């Protein structure tokens, strides 16, 4: 019988991770339109943008107007990505429902991406919590959890130390991110099992990129050891411009199709999501790495010759 | 400790499944060159071509000359795909080491692909065995095992009945093929577990296409219940021209990378295979769906800015 604990919670990040690396600018009102459409698909969380330097990520420099302009569904948490105190204050002014703080477990990647050390990142996070606790809610992301494109292997003890530091600040919602798609299923089971001894399945998000084709295999491996919250991008958009060779997030409609075929519950309308994904080539001017947008679902049968 | 039973046996099908649907003709001597290169990569089996109607599959109409021209490595079985007695006789004349007989579990797909019923296909197989048993060796493939692009759901009892019919002819090596990428991991575990009560892991091949992005997830699910032999195509080439919307086989180098990262043994040289896959765009005039050819393996690190 279906159990409350079975639900896989699909969280949408195409407006942020998807668009930050897209070659072409997406106009502000079309970003708003995309989020308004995603808001009809069943997601509990949508990462609607970032509050970062416009010199670093020019594609997301309209975050304030995007957050101002979208239709707020009462049962959706609209998340903004935050690197420091200045971004946190911007996000609160824009009434982001949740601030997603981000640093990398790799010192080299944190310097390349945030232009500061991990210690400096956490110094900012401490000030953010001191000023804004009780005025908003927080998520703590550890990027390059499963390896780094610069440093290679990443110490799992260091990942856990960073998670514990988030907890010490009272931030118990945690994302582990595979920024350049370096994770494998055995490694995922080991890391997720250990982090789930610190926090609960309601608190842990896994954020996989599909750079080496293991994205959905890693989702299922994490699910098998109890993880339930997963980030994905419509059409398989995404990648970080400062992680070399980064590529798309796992594709939302491919993830939802996997769940639907296996029997894992989601609250996402798959048919409607595929239709929305198929509008992306016209919006962006190129095709996207979505298998379901190309092929359709199993029940899309073909006429007999 | 490493066990004899742990090895995942990677079997290469790009010269047949990969090329049959490619838009452009690959010249005969370049087909031979490709197989000669694949023969250096560690495969125990390479499907070097087909002996089918040139009206049906014009891209593979040079099968006799390909089999004549390749360098035969003594420890590799060169397989030819066979639909009927005429093709079997051609394959024996070309000294194929193994004849891969194919029919579909879907009557509609078998008629579309082979222009005969399943009963007619097995009538041919019976004559093939009667004439050529003891002169060659056989594999029996059941296509559309996991669903059909025309009929939709496919009876698992019917799949098992077809496997049993192969066994009655003395053909105990069996391939279950997911022709248009309709399989999911739970279904795979159920079907593979049952077939492994009839034949051994040394006898069963799984042949997955990646049409809905579940190819490697289905491989790992099959491996978890004891399957060990898997077909894959270099660069993710492949698809059947008579199965509508068919798309690539699972990508060989993505499969081998998954094994290498998890710790599943293979006998494939991954570095050399990636280098070979990266020659495909120049050969075919377009890029291929290989994640590893695009991104490189984890240990390909990037310079610090
Ligand atoms: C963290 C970050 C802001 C540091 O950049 P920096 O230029 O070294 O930061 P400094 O504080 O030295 O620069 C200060 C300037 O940037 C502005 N700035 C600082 N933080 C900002 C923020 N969060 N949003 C917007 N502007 C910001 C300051 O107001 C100031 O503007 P000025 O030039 O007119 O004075 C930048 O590296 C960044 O935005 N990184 C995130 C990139 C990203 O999102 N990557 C992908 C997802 S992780
Ligand atoms: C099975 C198949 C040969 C039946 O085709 P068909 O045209 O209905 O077959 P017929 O026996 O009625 O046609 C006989 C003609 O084809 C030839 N032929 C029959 N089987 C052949 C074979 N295996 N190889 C080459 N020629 C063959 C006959 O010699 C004859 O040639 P002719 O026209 O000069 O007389 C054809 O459907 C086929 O090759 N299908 C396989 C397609 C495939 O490989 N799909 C993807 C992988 S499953
Ligand atoms: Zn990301
Ligand atoms: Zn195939």
């Amino acid at each position: 019988m279906t159990a409350f604990s079975d639900l896989l919670v699909v969280q949408e990040v195409s407006p942020r991770d998807g668009l930050q690396i897209e070659p072409t600018w997406v106009p502000t009102d079309k970003k708003i339109d995309l989020i308004n459409q995603l808001s009809t698909m069943g997601f509990s969380r949508i990462e609607a943008g970032s509050f970062v330097s416009p010199k670093a990520i020019p594609n997301l420099r309209d975050g304030e107007e995007v957050f101002t302009g979208i239709t707020r569904h009462k049962d959706i948490i609209y998340v903004g990505l935050i690197p420091n105190l200045k971004g946190a204050l911007r996000a609160v002014e824009a009434n982001a429902n949740e601030l997603n703080l981000v640093l990398s477990a790799s010192q080299t990647h944190n310097l390349a991406n945030m232009r500061m050390t991990k210690a400096q990142s956490f110094a900012g996070f401490t000030e953010i919590v001191e000023q804004l606790q009780g005025k908003t809610q927080f998520n703590g992301t550890v990027a390059t959890t499963f390896g780094c494109p610069f440093e290679g292997k990443i110490s799992e003890r260091e990942v856990f130390s960073l998670v514990e530091h988030y907890l010490k600040l009272g931030i118990h919602n945690i994302t582990l991110a595979d920024t350049t798609g370096m994770a494998n299923p055995v490694q995922v089971k080991r890391i997720v099992s250990h982090v789930l001894s610190l926090i609960s399945p309601e608190q842990l998000t896994l954020h996989f990129h599909n750079t080496r084709g293991l994205g959905l295999t890693n989702v299922l491996a994490a699910y098998e050891v109890g993880a339930r919250r997963f980030d994905a991008a419509l059409g398989g958009l995404g990648g970080c411009p400062f992680a070399p060779g980064a590529s798309g997030n796992i594709c939302t409609e491919d993830l939802v199709n996997m769940c639907e075929e296996i029997g894992i519950p989601t609250t996402i309308d798959l048919d409607a999501l595929i239709q929305l994904s198929r509008t992306l080539p016209a919006l962006l001017g190129h095709d996207t790495p979505s298998q379901l947008a190309k092929a359709g679902r199993n029940t899309d049968l073909h006429p007999i010759p």
